[PDB]
């Protein structure tokens, strides 16, 4: 499932919503897709499962990336923005507990901290 | 300087509450943590700037990065549970409009959503 | 983000529906299928992106290809009947423009005129 | 045998309409031509007798397509929009039921349908 | 097109449905899953055309396989549950008398028999 | 057990039944066979057990498999229609719930189901 549009909403809740269109999945994979004439939107959807090592735990990444690229204009070159995030769990574990973590990842990052960040404040 | 302490809510908003202690800042980076019971909490903020190339755009990288580590229990080996951020923009970018690409991801990524994700679906 | 089937409505409007099955979607390409007793029809849609070139403005290609085989009757052997498009515009371009043009073609094509074409007027 | 113009109707059905000359036909092929003070339109159709070989089947193409070609403006280089179909079928074929493979496809493609193409919606 | 659940019923016609999302399809071949408590379940379908060689007929062969992950509890490790099909036929063979050769296999598989053969009884 | 004969019914229950006579068991193997004149029909159980590794889970295999072998006649060479399924699981496994997963499968798989199978839908 997850959808046939993923909308990307600039600013956060109430912002501007940016609706992308799945245009290809392949290898557990989704690209979303939204050209502009100025830039353009592609949000992509990965999963992974590291290999099975003899003693060890195995695995799961699942990771979700935005991404806009500002196409060249002038003397400016064509440049991007992007951010992504990755949850990794062993494989039998419990999802609703996974779950949880991620959520307070999002809940933590907040305008304010990403101004921070931006501001190298460690 | 984000802080002496950094709090983890699992769950979001909703509640549970870790408060990690820092413990290092080396190279724009800093490091908290609060060991418990059955199980640890590692946070980590990191700053970088992608290496110079010649002849083209140089982009800085941030990341956040949250860590749970659950102490073997019996037969059970210890394992990890984690979940981070990267945000990448170029040098000089506007920050309050990388910002709320950001903001966007964050507002995107909700329980609902970790849960599908978690699920394999693309 | 096509859908599970496709229709060709032979003869156009109120002419005889076809719906085809997707059977496969890989690199931005989807495949929908219908076999019948006497023949078999395939529909494919592919996207594509011109070789980006030094100081040249850079293309996409969309096309869609529909397909009848009619196998192999006694002496009669197999063949086919091919009708495809394409659309061809810069990375950028304004979408509703560039659609009016396809809009402008797939209305100057009408049975009449594919009449003429199969008859070589020229 | 075409006529001495060709009308291109942008939009489709009601839209506007460009009406082409006629400058040149040989080798069974027409070429139409308008020109215009910020773009130009042209029509080319075209047919072809496949390289005849040994044992299968000999097929014939008929193409025709649309170019508007936008004058440079200022910084803004040349550039332009094409569409074009090809129809292929067997020396010997029926007429009727090559032509309604095309109308399928003409019915097919609609606004609606371009928008998604354009948005690389495979 | 086969949907975008498959749903794998426990016991037959029976009960306990576990409905599987599909999760990925590359190459004429989709994937199911449903990830659960204790163990999760798996479902794929896959089509191939087995390889062509000079004087001699061609065979496509058909595939549905059904794997359920059991995982690791204390000592016990990580196992599976799985079963499949394969239906194998020549290219352009009668579908209708292909389809009752398979009908005839899983009218042929009923609780009794499996019982028998988990019982090495031949 | 198993029995003297196997009845393959084809088109499922209620179809043509076809009774086999077993004709030889070597190596954990079974063969049933019904000889015709325009073809012959033939089925094989095959139990295997998966060599001891030195650190995993060790799987048996049941396999059984039905073949139609339609003799050549005219130009039309000899081919084959063939169908079978196989049952895998760790050696000590509860008999009870291995059989359940084959009873899902066989109830999955009807004669619709066959159909858009062979038709590539996935
Ligand atoms: N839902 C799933 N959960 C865990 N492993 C899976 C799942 N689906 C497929 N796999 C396995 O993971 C492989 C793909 O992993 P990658 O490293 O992304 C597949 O070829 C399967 O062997
Ligand atoms: N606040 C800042 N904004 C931009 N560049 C910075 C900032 N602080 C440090 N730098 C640069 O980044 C380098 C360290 O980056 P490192 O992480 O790859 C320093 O040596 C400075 O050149
Ligand atoms: N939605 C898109 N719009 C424009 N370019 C794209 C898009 N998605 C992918 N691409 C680029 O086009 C490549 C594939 O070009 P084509 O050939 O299928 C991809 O590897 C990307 O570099
Ligand atoms: N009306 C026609 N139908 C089929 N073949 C034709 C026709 N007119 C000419 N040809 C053949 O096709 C050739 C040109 O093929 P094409 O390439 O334009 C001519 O030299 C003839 O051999
Ligand atoms: N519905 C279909 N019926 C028969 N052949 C097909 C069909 N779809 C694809 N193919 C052929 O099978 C190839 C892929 O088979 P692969 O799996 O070995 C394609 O490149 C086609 O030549
Ligand atoms: N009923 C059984 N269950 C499990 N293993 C068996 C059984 N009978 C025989 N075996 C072992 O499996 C071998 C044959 O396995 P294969 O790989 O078919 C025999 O030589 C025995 O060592
Ligand atoms: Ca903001
Ligand atoms: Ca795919
Ligand atoms: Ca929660
Ligand atoms: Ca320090
Ligand atoms: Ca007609
Ligand atoms: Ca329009
Ligand atoms: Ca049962
Ligand atoms: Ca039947």
């Amino acid at each position: 499932a997850l959808g046939d549009t993923l909308t990307i909403t600039l600013g956060g809740s109430g912002g501007t919503a940016k609706v992308l269109r799945k245009i290809n999945q392949d290898g557990y994979t989704s690209e979303y897709y939204l050209p502009e004439t100025s830039s353009s939107f592609r949000a992509k959807v990965r999963h992974t499962k590291e290999s099975v090592k003899p003693n060890q735990v195995q695995y799961e990444r699942h990771n979700v990336e935005f991404t806009e690229t500002v196409y060249a204009s002038g003397s400016t070159p064509e440049f991007v923005r992007q951010a992504y995030v990755v949850i990794r769990h062993k494989v039998g574990d419990v999802s609703a507990t996974v779950s949880d973590l991620g959520e307070a990842l999002s809940f933590y990052l907040n305008e304010a901290l990403y101004g921070k960040l931006i501001g190298w404040e460690s």
